[PDB]
């Protein structure tokens, strides 16, 4: 990919922007995603080769798939036209009912259970790092966290989303597949909000600790929260079958958290039963 061919587009939110790889200049040349760093030092430049390396090596549906690299280091990407899931539920939620909710998240089970088999530990899963290609399919779209786990150990230790956090991640600083299910459960509830801005995991983990708390104390005591079995609510018209896998996801015996393969297994019979 050569840098005189990507023709700017829009900024799409270092910085992601759509461009068109046009290198017979005509305009027929195919529209792409392109990510490169704002603030480039040396430390950010090392894990943003690192995170190129990770996408080149990942070959899934639920994966945005990787195109290539531009040297002032830029990463391209194939284009999803419907942007984040987070986004996307919130503009068509009357088009989205709870079976297509759990299509979307039989989808990021097996982007997940993918992720595994590379021993590769997402550390941002969230519906903002949830592309949508079209309405029958979502890929994984930004691995900028993205560790892969030692050789001889289960997790590994490293601003941060606290609200999506484990609480050994929280405590410890690990991360493992037990802390990505506990994400998972965290995109659950996400979802089956379809982001009612007031039911947001900031928004009601604020309300559970107390609005007032700030800054260095809201994590000491999201972290008592946690350990007093305190969780997020069961989102409105939730399933109770839904709520129990979050919950499930959501426990602080990391061991005892379930596999994305049983996940994935019981979110489609779910579907089949609705
Ligand atoms: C408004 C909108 C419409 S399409 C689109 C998009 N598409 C995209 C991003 N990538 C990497 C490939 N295609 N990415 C983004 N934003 C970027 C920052 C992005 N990248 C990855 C991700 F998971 C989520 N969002 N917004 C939109």
């Amino acid at each position: 990919f050569e840098e005189r061919h990507l023709k700017f587009l829009q900024q799409l939110g270092g910085s992601v922007e759509m461009c068109r790889y046009d290198p017979l200049q005509d305009n027929t040349g195919e529209v792409v995603a392109v990510k490169k760093l704002q603030h480039s030092t040396e430390e950010h430049l090392r894990d943003f080769e690192r995170e190129i390396e990770i996408l080149k090596s990942l070959q899934h549906d639920n994966i945005v798939k990787y195109k290539g690299v531009c040297y002032n280091l830029k990463l391209i990407m194939e284009y999803l036209p419907y942007g984040s899931l987070r986004d996307y539920l919130q503009a068509h939620a009357e088009r989205i009912d709870h079976i297509k909710l759990l299509q979307y998240t039989s989808q990021i089970c097996k982007g997940m259970e993918y992720l595994g088999t590379k021993r590769y530990i997402h550390r941002d899963l969230a519906t903002r790092n949830i592309l949508v290609e079209n309405e029958n399919r979502v890929k994984i779209g930004d691995f900028g966290l993205t560790k892969v786990l030692p050789q001889d150990k289960e997790y590994y230790k490293v601003e941060s989303p606290i609200f999506w956090y484990a609480p050994e991640s929280l405590t410890e600083s690990k991360f493992s597949v037990a802390s990505d299910v506990w994400s998972f459960g965290v995109v659950l509830y996400e979802l089956f909000t379809y982001i009612e801005k007031s039911k947001s995991p900031p928004a009601e983990f604020m309300r559970m600790i107390g609005n007032d708390k700030q800054g260095q104390m809201i994590v000491f005591h999201l972290i008592e929260l946690l350990k007093n079995n305190g969780r997020l609510p069961r989102p409105d018209g939730c399933p109770d079958e839904i709520y129990m896998i979050m919950t499930e996801c959501w426990n602080n015996n990391v061991n005892q958290r379930p596999s994305f393969r049983d996940l994935a297994l019981r979110v489609d019979q779910i579907r089949d039963q609705m």
